[PDB]
């Protein structure tokens, strides 16, 4: 697949980041480069489309590097993006959700309505701590999260596991 | 300008957040309706082009809220998008400003390269300034600093200059 060997080939790895023993995996080549992004974008919009028909409301973007990708795909997709935030930032009423790091994600009240059908995406999935607070607080507004997305999925930490039985996807594993 | 009202309707005006007395500008709603977003995204691209034509070499998105409408707008643009975040969040070399810091890859930019800094909003400028000398430090041209929503009372724009400012919306 050429288009995942372009996003392949701008994944960055540093070794013992942020602690040692672990490997970071840098996306930010992938933005740098237009013809990366272009590809992600679209290898993520295909597959939700081919998963998903038209059943999308809206696409739930996490602070902060999901931010990156929520917009365009959401755009791809001809849909909206809501934000999920660090604890803090958002203003109105607001429900919120811990995670270990504890952190805290949130979402205004008025985010979605009851029924609405959301995608999640973000950078890369790890333990799957965001991803979990994430649904937890889509799932208290009574929406149905679909899917979550990431490029890239760190596989021996089993994230996936933890967010069953809601779907997940990543263009990209490692261990 | 019914692009520019498509935009304008959508900023969300909360008083008193996130203090008392200041009122602040959510732009979430852009970003929930697509029409609302895309139009936000083709009004600062047409800006961009117009005004510098091919010199942009990349757009550089602020942590967090800039990254928001730095890669569409690059897309846009058909250029790529660096990344400027708060400090600790970058692996490799990097380096850092105070204004709170701000963090950048050493390899993020080469000298010469021109660049576009944009984020959701402009209030005092600390952070657009920040991020302004970070690039210099990479011998990188910082052509001009855009945002959705500029602040005019609190005199940012004056705090960035001589680089050029661009808002597509202004409040006091």
């Amino acid at each position: 697949d050429s288009e995942l060997q372009l996003v392949e080939q701008r994944i960055r790895s540093f070794p013992d980041f942020p602690t040692p023993g672990v490997v970071f995996r840098d996306i930010s080549p992938v933005l740098k480069d237009p013809a990366s992004f272009r590809a992600a974008i679209g290898l993520l919009a295909r597959h939700l489309k081919a998963t998903h028909g038209g059943r999308i409301d809206y696409i739930a973007g996490l602070d902060s590097r999901g931010f990156l990708f929520g917009p365009s795909l959401a755009q791809e997709l001809g849909l909206g993006c809501v934000l999920i935030r660090k604890r803090g930032k958002l203003p109105g009423p607001t429900l919120w959700a811990s995670y270990s790091l504890k952190a805290e994600l949130e979402i205004q009240k008025d985010a979605l309505e009851p029924g609405q059908r959301v995608v999640v995406v973000d950078d890369l999935l790890a333990t799957g701590g965001t991803m979990n607070a994430a649904c937890e607080l889509l799932g208290r507004l009574q929406a149905e999260v679909l899917e979550c997305v990431s490029l890239v999925e760190l596989t021996s930490l089993k994230g996936r596991e933890k967010l069953a039985p809601v779907p997940f996807f990543s263009l990209l594993q490692y261990e």
